[PDB]
């Protein structure tokens, strides 16, 4: 279609400058957005269980951690009863985060669902008053969105038809996003699960990724106000590892063929890799001898609080401890934005962060 | 993609056995789907207040013709509230229609949205938890379904944009319905709004359908469990008016150059064509010395209704009068379905039953 | 595209009238394009010299039978040599047909090449000035023409890339045609090679059939003026034979669910099956109850001459055997047409003449 | 399609290579591939007659030229004929580019045809036989290929159909010379034809470059080993000419938004641009504030030679004057594809080398 309306110049402007903040040097995204069951099972790991009460008290540790914490982490994205809730003294979660200078993103997908007749592939579902509810949650004072996508490495799979639908729902998602002054961050999630190796793994990327940009362009989304967020190129989980050199080589190259120098950044996901793995990749990310046009950064769950929960493990007590472990990390990762992270100066980290059974 | 999974022998025959039986030889479907506002408007036309009770009355007026609806009328398809409601003598709509012999058919699309920077086109959404729905609609003794995209032709419109999105979502929709037992109506209206020609109509209609068929393909869509509801080709409501004769032809080539014969029917949208028109036009349309493969029947709304509410007027008295009129109308299309209705046989009817701009 | 132009009404009728001649009742194709290499071959089997006097005198055989041949043979495919090619007495062969009231065929691809970076797979060549080549073939006397595409079924194929490119290239090849008035055979074979099922054959028939038909839509190429050759749907030569029934109905879904009606006829190819199994499978495909709104026909090479070339046996003498072999063979697929041989009652035939390879 | 192969490290390796080498910093390609016919009217306007001898003489001209040439011309691209031509002292002129250590590129392209039932649209036709020819080509010193593909800005075009077969054909010949060790620079020119804006050619540019990289993504063409060779963004030959700036801005954006960072360089074609107008233009694009990841330099033809032929004008005394003009040209497009082109410093050039029709 060559006959289409640009977004007006002051929405140009916001999209670009808000995603421009999202990845200054040095800086990342915690993702802290997990549902109430998901949160339930890190908890029950280390002994706590999942209350409303609970949650919100592990979130609180987040963010009222010491606003050196907004050196490294420019944004966090919440889950939605996180986004109205409030600290013990009253004060809403929502301001604390603002005051330290940090964007506040929200989950806005409503999880994966089977594509009837495919071989155990799934879409994403959550379009359905996507503009409303946009328009509530920027009111609410947040700046970007997070919608996640999952492709899965099998036999067969990915399949032409569930890259194109993918596809196209990301471009859905990210266009009505713009519409209503927020930054989509997208993020179609290639699975490490299996035992394919690297070279699959890059092929399979690459033919994703060039289906995103297409629909990205056939439904107009303003790429400078947008994100990617998307896997590293790594083997499956269950063959051999690569070295550093080898996943941030195959990576880069992934990316220098299909995501346009337009798109403001890259705030990687990191699978199942452990604390000190996601680092170290990420660093080696930024030291490949080749092009690298946009922003090279994170978007760490997991990988940035596996270690906070084990020294809180559900006591007052241990709630320095925890945001210890918490800057620690971030530190860590900022420099490897940077490309300056020494291995194992961070500590040793946590072990696989790997739970497999994702979409479908 | 080569490799996928056809649906169950039980679930084929199960969705072609419906759908054969909606488009048994001389039937058609009721579409009495009007929400709460579009019914409100009706109402108040005849000067009758947009009350839930009105819409009960006016509903239960339909429902509770004379069981010889049933030899002209295969199917209704509700709008929700509707399905839930009940006769004033307490029994339920849904077993009047059911003991009658007629199939229950449900709205489940959420109407349309605009696309972002497109030239004023629009998409349909309601793909959220639709599975879920469609198992209860399934439970409450619904066994097909309605979805409405909308298509305008403008200067640049349809666009390429629009055309792979509607096609795609309904594809989406159509999946759904049959993984719940449920047999998908596709409708991708062509708006009769503007000043077009019947050789735009065409052309703007072939390159439609030929959309919607790759996507349903490309979607793993059991066409023989599937009906399609499209606007007849014609000229623009502000363009001069063609024969019978012109659209039935044009009607039928658009038909034969792109919907397989693996359809089980096909059952036409009125527009904003007066009651008689639209009878004229089916028998017309049966009546054209080109092999069609499938069956061409009726899916009338105002085209079933515009003399019921005339009669009526919101009088208990004439409850009679108005279900005789639908009963004359039934019976008239029933005959255009088989190509031998007699023009103006059953009466001039009414007027011009047009409404301007549905997409927005 | 919706702003486009449909051909003359001319052009539109000429077109139209010639593929319906070459699919009367009754009536197929006999496809005599071998090139020398292949009729080389073929001569060999019977101890015969490849010779192009060797290969006129074979010509000559086929071309001189009974006028009476004409009652099932409606078109012959010819190779480039052998339209401009002359009887012992002078008379040039294509003078020699058309007074017999066949219509002339003739071979425009340029053969197969392969994908680079692709799994062993091809596209077809023969584009280039093909629209002189076509209006100088029109002027010597063709109305019809013939492109082979070949899709190969394997672990990973036929891909994504390889029936796009070859549904393409057969748009292109169709436009072309109908643009000098030539009616274009689209002949998208899927080959018999390999050990899969009857299954997979449908869905990947399936598959390739209707990304053939949205690529024609796409160039605007008039479905009434063109014809299709593909493969009937059998399981792999290496693996156990389907029945007949079984045969017939993988095919006629197949058809019914991707080939517009509007598509003039269906002129099998007959693949690696042997002269009996070949008629014997037509015969059940047009007895199979359900709505086919084409006629199914035959275009058979090796099916028509096996027998023919062995009671010949290079032997002026066998002129009479020869010709009668053609003759028996004719009647026989002629009846098949029509869903009314009688099996065995054209003799046992040939063996299998299943000769691997294709593409590449 | 994510089951395919890579080309080999040493096919790569060597593509790369070349590609890198022709777009070295201060470097740019003269693009000398003019066929018989259009060398005559340039000969013409001089009054020179259009013989292969004066054709021959005038390709003397250009390549005898002072080897400082090379300082700024990394390579020619030559039209066949001249491939094969040598000097009146009998050195090859293959030979003489070669010691002056420039590289050598040839036209492959068989010219666009129509495509028919489209409103004026064309595609370029020239696969036939296309690897066999490049096999040659490289035998004889040819190290990269050219290929143009024509759209038009118009009403209603570049259609969909335009852009997805000129998409689809770049992407065929691009990977055919890949297999071959050829660099495929990829050309896709919008014709600056008509009345249009700068915002309506930046959006087709956007729309067809987006089209070209899904295509090359799909037929699984090394990126690293190809060159693209686009128009700058401009508003049309008759509409309001605009700033070096608002076309460098444009021009910018519109690359970044579509061409992957993979693409080792874009070499720009001047249209319909004077000498000086396309020195101006490049300098400015070499100058946008945004990050460019790919050398931009030049591909000029008549924008290169126009001073040249002038200076000429047939005279055996006027070689040394010709060859000075191509000299000073060759300087400032070198420093222009640098950015440092001082306005107005090279003389002023020819007026107007724009040309009214190119599809046809």
């Amino acid at each position: 279609t060559t006959y289409f309306n640009y977004p007006s110049k002051e929405l140009q402007d916001e999209l670009r400058e808000i995603a421009q903040k999202i990845v200054a040097p040095g800086k990342g995204i915690l993702a802290a957005d997990e549902s109430g069951p998901t949160m339930g099972k890190r908890l029950q790991d280390i002994g706590v269980e999942n209350t409303e009460d609970n949650r919100r008290a592990y979130r609180q540790l987040l963010f009222s951690t010491d606003p050196k914490l907004a050196e490294n982490i420019s944004g966090v994205i919440l889950f939605h009863e996180t986004l109205y809730q409030k600290a013990d003294d009253g004060t809403p979660f929502a301001e604390i985060l603002k005051k330290k200078g940090i964007i506040l993103g929200i989950k806005v997908d409503k999880g994966v669902v089977p594509l009837f007749g495919s071989e155990d592939e799934v879409t994403t579902q959550g379009l359905d008053d996507l503009a409303a509810r946009c328009a509530q949650y920027k009111k609410d004072g947040c700046d970007f969105a997070k919608w996640r996508c999952v492709l899965k490495i099998g036999k067969n799979t990915p399949s032409y038809q569930s890259i194109l639908e993918n596809a196209n729902v990301l471009a859905r998602y990210a266009s009505i996003c713009q519409s209503q002054r927020i930054v989509p961050i997208v993020e179609p999630e290639v699975l490490p699960d299996g035992d394919h190796d690297l070279d699959r793994a890059q092929k399979v990327t690459e033919t994703v990724l060039a289906a995103v940009y297409k629909a990205l362009s056939d439904h107009h989304v303003y790429l400078e106000g947008t994100l990617l967020k998307p896997n590293m190129v790594t083997a499956g989980q269950s063959a051999k590892k690569n070295t550093p050199e080898e996943i941030a080589l195959a990576t880069v190259q992934a990316l220098r063929r299909t995501v346009p120098a337009a798109v403001t950044g890259v705030t990687f996901l990191s699978g199942g890799q452990s604390e000190e793995e996601a680092t170290v990749n990420l660093s080696a990310i930024n030291n490949v001898p080749l092009i690298r046009p946009w922003a090279l950064t994170f978007s760490y769950g997991r990988a940035l609080q596996a270690s906070v929960l084990r020294a809180w493990a559900g006591k007052k007590e241990n709630i320095a401890a925890g945001q210890n472990e918490l800057l620690k990390r971030a530190k860590a990762n900022g420099d490897a934005a940077q490309g300056k992270y020494v291995a194992g100066s961070a500590g040793a980290g946590s072990g696989s962060l790997f739970v497999a059974n994702h979409a479908y």
